[PDB]
């Protein structure tokens, strides 16, 4: 398997097959392995980036996950004052196997490449959680806060979807 983005070492986590062939996907079990500290001696810090809209996040998110659905907010939190180290890992996810997580992963890479001299990166190791929150929640509910799941296309949240889409850079 290939080396990470800055070509310093291999990808630490075991991968699974996903929609986007050029991106690295991880299973819910691997996400729990990270959260339980099985890689604590190698991983300094990791950020779970929930790319869903605020209402989806508020209705149930993975513990310690940061809500960064907008590109400018994701770039501000991650790249204005970078999380320096051991390894730094980023995990992006959305609801299921949609485009929000993968698109944010590619964006952060594009901006990470732009603010650095090739091939150095602030975030060389980035993954996508396979199945997103929809597959994580029924497997590990106690690793979620609150213990609920609010879909994007929830009946009572049609206006909230609309209001938030109008805050995005492109559609
Ligand atoms: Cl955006």
């Amino acid at each position: 398997m290939e080396l990470i983005g800055d070509y310093s070492k291999a990808f630490l986590l075991q991968t699974v097959d996903g929609k986007h062939q050029d991106l690295k996907y991880i299973s819910p079990e691997t996400m729990v392995a990270l959260l339980t500290g099985k890689f604590s001696n190698i991983v300094d810090k990791f950020v779970i980036v929930d790319c869903r809209y605020p209402y989806e996040y508020e209705g149930g998110h993975i513990k310690t996950a940061v809500n960064l659905p907008l590109e400018r907010d994701a770039e501000s939190f991650l790249l204005k004052s970078p999380i320096a180290p051991k390894r730094v890992i980023l995990i992006f996810h959305c609801e299921f196997s949609s485009e929000r997580g993968p698109r944010m992963c590619r964006f952060i890479r594009e901006r990470d490449r732009a603010v650095n001299d090739y091939p150095s990166l602030y975030y060389p190791e980035m993954y996508i959680l396979k199945g997103g929150y929809k597959e994580f929640f029924p497997q590990h509910p106690n690793f979620c806060e609150p213990q609920d799941y609010r879909p994007m296309n929830h009946e009572a949240f049609k206006d909230e979807l609309k209001t938030f889409r109008l805050k995005t850079r492109s559609w």
